């Protein structure tokens, strides 16, 4: 309380966040006694553009939400002093994969086309059937192709049940239970 505030630093200094994701900013107060203090909950936060929304709800103080791709300047203000930083919003990232059909009954000797829908960090979606790698837990029940022009093509090779899944980098679809009948 004896110390006067002399500066505000906002961290991080450079950062990238995917569209639809969020970032917690920190406001660090610098004082005449050379102490540093977390003043994130005390400062006034603002953003230079709609592309990053500073969240207003209690407990969200200093949280920015990526609305649109671009460059945004962020400011923390207290006692007419301001600290600033820059953030970059990058394109939405793959967060989940939904495969269809969710379950299926296939007659042996027939072929069924599975599709993979990528769900992104802004909850946009895309057909990524040809981009994913398709997997079968048991080729003796069904095979599934990754061959160009046949991606997601599942062929009933024998009776039973099998797990079908799609993967793309570190993202994996839910398992689809494929039953093959005679
Ligand atoms: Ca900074
Ligand atoms: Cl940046
Ligand atoms: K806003
Ligand atoms: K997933
Ligand atoms: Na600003
Ligand atoms: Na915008
Ligand atoms: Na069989």
């Amino acid at each position: 309380t004896q110390a006067t505030l002399t500066s505000i630093e906002v961290s991080p200094t450079r950062a990238s966040i995917a569209k639809g994701m969020t970032q917690k900013f920190t406001a660090t107060g610098i004082f005449t006694d050379h102490s540093k203090k977390n003043i994130t909950e005390q400062v006034t936060w603002k953003s230079s553009s709609k592309a990053l929304s500073m969240l207003n709800a209690p407990g969200e103080e200093g949280t920015g939400k990526a609305i649109a791709v671009g460059n945004i300047s962020i400011t923390a203000t207290l006692e007419k002093l301001s600290g600033k930083t820059d953030i970059t919003v990058t394109p939405a990232i793959l967060t989940s994969i939904q495969i269809s059909p969710v379950k299926h009954c296939l007659v042996k000797g027939l072929t069924e086309k599975f599709s993979a829908t990528g769900i992104y960090s802004d909850n946009s979606s895309k057909d990524i059937t040809s981009a994913v790698t398709w997997h079968s837990s048991n080729n003796s029940v069904a095979t599934i192709s990754n061959t160009k022009g046949y991606q997601g093509q599942a062929h009933g090779t024998g009776t039973g049940t099998v797990d079908i899944k799609a993967t793309l980098g570190n993202v994996s679809s839910a398992v689809s239970k494929l039953s093959v009948t005679a």
